[PDB]
C-alpha cells in the first residue's frame, strides 16, 4: 500500500476531472501537481489548465469584445444613432477584465481543493523517478532542488501540449498564443500563421482592437485555411473574412524574420515578399506536452511526436500509467479530456471499464462568423460508403439585409449515407452555429437520419429552422465519383 | 367547364401559399388564390404571404432585433468598447422605414411567384363561399358587396387566419393592436401592452428599446404570472429580468375603461381603481380564427362556438371537399404548423400520399429580452400523465455578462423526464440562443431521445448549449403527482 492512491501530474480540463471524482467519488488519497496557482508568465498556464486560462475561457471574452465592432457597425440601420468616430476599442481594459474573470476561476479551484477531502494540490515541476515514486521539482531542469517525493498506486500524466515553433531564422521575434493573451497594446499591424482555428480566431480578435489605420494579415502555407473542415464552407469563411478587412494570403509561410530600429518584425516571406508587423503570432501547431516528465525512467513508449502512447482505456504500457488529454494526442478539445478523465475514474476505480468514444465529436470555431461542425466531410464519407448524398442550404439572414453586413450568408450542409438516409455529418457557418450544433450532435449519437431532420416543425423565424428544411440531395458521390444523379 | 378550377384557396398567408404553390407547381393543378391585398399595410395590414410576412413573425422579429441593440451597445463599455455614451439615440422612424421595405421585398417575391408558376393565379378581393363548389370574389366583406368573380372549384381550402381580439371596454377604440403597433409614426415616450402572452411580451421590449429617455412601458396581465402555460420557474425568471430592464410588470391587472386626455395621450383606469395615462395602450389579449365573412352556412360548414372551422386528421370539413388549416382552425397557431398542414394538405389529396400533420412537440420560441426555448411538457402537466416524473434544472451567468455589467442574466434550462425510462418529455430554456438552440432539440425529443442521451453526448465548449449535455441528476421529483424529493 502506497502513501498515495493516484498522484496526477498536470491540473487540467482531463486532470482536475479525474482528481476530483477519484477522491470525492472514491475516497482515495489524489495529489495533483502543477506549476503554477494563477494564470500568467511564466508558464501560463496554472490551475484549470489550457482552457481556464490561455484557451477556451479567456478566448471566447475576446471573441466576444472583438464582435461589438460588428454590432456597434450594423445598429445603425436599425436606427440607432450614435458619434461613430467617437467609438474607440481599448486593448487594456479588455485584458485587465479577462485578468479579473480568469482570477476568479483561479480561486475557485484553490476552493475546491480546500473542500475536497483527500484531494491535494501541490506546486511544481512532476517528473518520474520509476512507475510509483513521482518527483516535484523545483524547475523543468533535472539538477534543480526536489521539493517532495510522492509513493502511490497509480499516475495519470494530463500534461497537454505546448505552441509549436517553426525553426526559421528569426523565431525568437514570433510569439504564440500564450503571449498574445498578455500583450499590452493591441497590434496596428499584426501576422497570424497558420490556417487552423487558434490563428482565425486570433486574427479576428487583432482586427477589432487595431488602431483605425491598421491591418491583419492571416499566413497559411496550403491553398485554403482550415485543412480538414468542409471545403465550401471552407471558400465561404475566407470570404467573409476579407470583407472585414482580413488579408488572408494562402500559398504564403515566413522564412526569416528580423527586428527593425523601432521593434517591429520585418518578415521576408518564402515568396520573397517582405512586409513590417508589430506582431507576428505562430498558430501552426500544438505538440504533445511529454518531453521533460523523464517517461524513459518508468519506461513508458511514446511516439514520434511525443504523443504518449495509450489504449483505449488510457493505458500505457506500464500497468498503473495511465495518460490523458492533449499529451495522448487523440481530439485535442477540453470536453474530450473531461471525458476522459471521468472513464479512467470508473475503470481504474470503480471497475467499470469505459473507453471514450472519439467520434463525432462536436467542435466550433470562433471566428467572426462562427461555425458549428460535426461528423464526416462529405470527401472521407465519400471514400467510406457507395452512394453518399450531400444537402446545402444558404442564405442572408434577413436582420443583415437590413443591418449592411450583405456579405453575411448562412450556410448549412448535411452529409448522408444515402442507402439508409442516416446522417454522417453536418457542417454550418453563421452566428449562433456553436450553440445550434451541441444539439445536433445528440442526434447524431442517435443515429438520426435525414426524415429525422426534416419531419421535425420549425421553429421561425430562427436560421437553424433550414436543418429541417433540406428535402432534396444537391448532388451525390457514387463509388468515390462526385455525380449529380444516381 | 369539368369544373374551371382544381382548387380555390382562401388565403394566400403560410399554409395557403404552401398549399396553392405546391399543388401547381408539383402536381400541376389549376389553383387560384384569393387575398384582400397585395403589398402589406393599412386597411388590412396582411396581403400576399399573409400574417406572417406583413404583420407578424417577420417584422417582430427585426423590431426585435433592433431593440436588442439598446443592450449590447450598453455591454460593450465592459470589454473595451469606448464611445461618447451620451450621443446615442433610437430612431423609431428610420426602424419603420428599414422594416417596411424589408417586408415589401417579399411581396414583391410571392409576386414573381405567381407571375411564374404555372397554373397558379392571384385574385384579389374577399372571398365567400356560394355553396360547395363555387366562391365568390366580391369587393368587401358585407355579403351585399359588388361580386366580381366566381370560382367555379373542385376543392376549397380555408386558410384565412386570425385576428386581434378587443376588450369590451368603454374606450376600446382608443387602444391599438399589433397590427397598428407595425405602424406607428412615433415610438412611444409612455405605454402600456395589456396581456400576458408571446406578443405583449414581446412589443414591451420593442417599445422600451426606443422609447424616449424618460419613458415607461408597462405590461399590465389580469393573472398572478405572465406567460401562462409556460416553465412556472422560466416565467419568475423572465419577469425579473424583464423589470431588471425596466419594464414595470403589473400582474393582476386589467384595464377597466380607457379615455382620450385633450393632449391627445390615453387615459387607463384599471379595475383596482389604479390610473395612470400614456400614449399607447396597446391590447395583446387573443387571436380570434377569422372565418364570419366567409358564409360558411351556404356550404353547410361547420364552426366551434369561437369561430374555429372544425376539422379532422387530415384537415378535412364536415363537408368533404372543403379543407381548413392554419390558425382558423385554432389548433396550433405557429407559421411552420400551418405550412405543414398546407403541404400535408396537397399529399393527402393530389399526391395520394395521405398525411395527418402530427402537432405534439412543436417546439416555440418567445422572442423576449431574453429569449425563451420551449418545447414538450411542463412538469405539472407530465405529473398529472406520469406516476413518476425527474425535473432536472440548470441556471448560471453567462461569465460574458460578468464583464458585461448585465449580471441579472441567468441562462438556464430544466427538462422534464419520465423516470421509469428516462425518456425526456420537455426542455425548456430561457437565455439568449435559446430559439436557435431549441430547433435541434425538437429533432432529438421526436426521436424519443432519453436523458442518457444528452448526458453521453460530449459538449462544446463554451457554449450556453453545453448544459443539456451536463446533466445528469434530478433536483426534485413528482411521484403520482405530488412533488416528492427522493421519489
Ligand atoms: C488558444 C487556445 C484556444 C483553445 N480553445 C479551445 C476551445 O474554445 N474549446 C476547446 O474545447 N478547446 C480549446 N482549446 C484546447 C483545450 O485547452 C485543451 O484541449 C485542453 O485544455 C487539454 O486538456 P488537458 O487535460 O490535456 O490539460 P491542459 O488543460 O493543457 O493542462 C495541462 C496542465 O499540465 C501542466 N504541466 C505541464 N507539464 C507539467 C509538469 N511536468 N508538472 C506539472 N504540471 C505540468 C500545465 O501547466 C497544466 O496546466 C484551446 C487551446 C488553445 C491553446
Ligand atoms: C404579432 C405576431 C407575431 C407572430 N410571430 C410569430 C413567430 O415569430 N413565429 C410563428 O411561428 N408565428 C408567429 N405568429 C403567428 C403566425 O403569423 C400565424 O400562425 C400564421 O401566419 C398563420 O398562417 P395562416 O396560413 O393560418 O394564415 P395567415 O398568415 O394569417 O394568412 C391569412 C390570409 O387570409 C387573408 N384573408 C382573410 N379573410 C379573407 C377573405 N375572406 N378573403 C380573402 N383573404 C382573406 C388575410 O388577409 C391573409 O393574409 C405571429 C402572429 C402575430 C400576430
Ligand atoms: N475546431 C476545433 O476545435 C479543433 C480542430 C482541430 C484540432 N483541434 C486541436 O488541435 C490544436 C492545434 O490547433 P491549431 O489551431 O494550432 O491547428 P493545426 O490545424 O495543426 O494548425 C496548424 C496550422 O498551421 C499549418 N502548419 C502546421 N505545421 C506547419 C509548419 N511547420 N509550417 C507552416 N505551417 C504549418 C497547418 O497547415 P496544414 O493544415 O497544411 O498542416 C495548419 O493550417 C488545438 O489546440 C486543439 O484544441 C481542435
Ligand atoms: N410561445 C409561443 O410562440 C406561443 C405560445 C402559445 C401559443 N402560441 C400561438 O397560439 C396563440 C394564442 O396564444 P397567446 O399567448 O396569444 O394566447 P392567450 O392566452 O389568448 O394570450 C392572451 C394573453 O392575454 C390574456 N387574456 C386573454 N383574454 C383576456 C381578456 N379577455 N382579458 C384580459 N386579458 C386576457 C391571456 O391571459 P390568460 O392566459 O390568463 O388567458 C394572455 O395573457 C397565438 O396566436 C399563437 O401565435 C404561441
Amino acid at each position: 500500500s502506497r502513501a498515495y492512491d493516484l498522484v496526477v501530474i498536470g491540473a487540467g480540463s482531463g486532470g482536475l476531472e479525474a482528481g476530483w471524482n477519484a477522491a470525492s467519488l472514491h475516497k482515495k488519497r489524489v495529489a495533483v501537481i502543477d506549476l503554477q496557482k494563477h494564470h500568467g508568465p511564466p508558464h501560463y498556464a496554472a490551475l484549470g489548465g489550457t482552457c481556464v486560462n490561455v484557451g477556451c475561457v479567456p478566448k471566447k471574452l475576446m471573441v466576444t469584445g472583438a464582435n461589438y465592432m460588428d454590432t456597434i457597425r450594423e445598429s445603425a440601420g436599425f436606427g440607432w444613432e450614435l458619434d461613430r468616430e467617437s467609438v474607440r476599442p481599448n486593448w487594456k481594459a479588455l485584458i485587465a477584465a479577462k485578468n479579473k474573470a480568469v482570477s476568479g476561476i483561479n480561486d475557485s479551484y484553490e476552493g475546491m481543493f480546500a473542500d475536497t477531502e483527500g484531494l491535494t494540490f501541490h506546486q511544481g515541476w512532476g517528473a518520474l523517478q520509476d512507475n510509483h515514486t513521482v518527483l516535484v521539482r523545483e524547475s523543468a531542469d533535472p539538477n534543480s532542488a526536489v521539493l517532495e517525493t510522492l509513493d502511490t498506486e497509480y499516475i495519470l500524466l494530463a500534461t497537454g501540449s505546448w505552441p509549436q515553433h517553426l525553426g526559421i531564422e528569426g523565431d525568437d521575434l514570433c510569439i504564440t498564443s500564450n503571449e498574445a493573451f498578455y500583450l499590452d497594446e493591441a497590434p496596428k499591424r499584426a501576422l497570424c500563421v497558420g490556417g487552423g482555428y487558434i490563428s482565425i480566431e486570433f486574427a479576428g480578435i487583432f482586427n477589432a482592437y487595431k488602431a483605425r489605420g491598421g491591418q491583419v494579415d492571416l499566413a497559411y502555407r496550403g491553398d485554403m485555411i482550415l485543412r480538414g473542415f468542409d471545403s465550401e464552407l471552407r471558400k465561404q469563411l475566407t470570404e467573409q473574412l476579407r470583407a472585414n478587412g482580413i488579408n488572408v494570403r494562402t500559398h504564403e509561410n515566413p522564412a526569416k524574420v528580423t527586428k527593425n530600429a523601432d521593434g517591429t518584425r520585418h518578415v521576408v516571406f518564402e515568396s520573397g515578399a517582405e512586409a513590417d508587423y508589430d506582431v507576428v503570432m505562430l498558430a501552426i501547431g500544438r505538440v504533445p506536452r511529454s518531453q521533460t516528465l523523464q517517461l524513459d525512467k518508468a519506461g513508458v513508449e511514446v511516439a514520434k511526436n511525443g504523443a504518449i502512447k495509450v489504449d483505449a482505456y488510457s493505458k500505457t504500457n506500464v500497468d498503473n500509467i495511465y495518460a490523458i488529454g492533449d499529451v495522448t494526442d487523440r481530439v485535442m478539445l477540453t470536453p474530450v479530456a473531461i471525458n476522459e478523465g471521468a472513464a479512467f475514474v470508473d475503470t481504474v476505480f470503480a471497475n467499470k471499464p469505459r473507453a471514450t468514444d472519439h467520434t463525432k465529436v462536436a467542435c466550433a470555431v470562433f471566428s467572426i462568423p462562427p461555425m458549428g461542425v460535426c461528423g464526416y466531410v462529405e470527401e472521407d464519407a465519400a471514400k467510406k460508403y457507395d452512394q453518399v448524398a450531400v444537402y446545402e442550404s444558404s442564405f442572408t439572414p434577413l436582420m443583415h439585409n437590413i443591418s449592411g453586413s450583405t456579405y453575411k450568408k448562412f450556410m448549412v450542409r448535411i452529409v448522408t449515407n444515402h442507402a439508409d438516409g442516416e446522417v454522417l455529418g453536418v457542417h454550418m457557418l453563421g452566428d449562433s452555429s456553436p450553440e445550434i450544433i451541441q444539439s445536433v450532435a445528440i442526434c447524431l449519437k442517435m443515429g438520426a437520419k435525414i426524415s429525422d431532420f426534416y419531419n421535425t416543425i420549425g421553429v421561425h423565424p430562427t436560421s437553424a429552422e433550414e436543418l429541417c428544411s433540406m428535402r432534396t440531395p444537391a448532388y451525390f458521390y457514387q463509388k468515390g465519383k462526385r455525380v449529380e444523379k444516381i
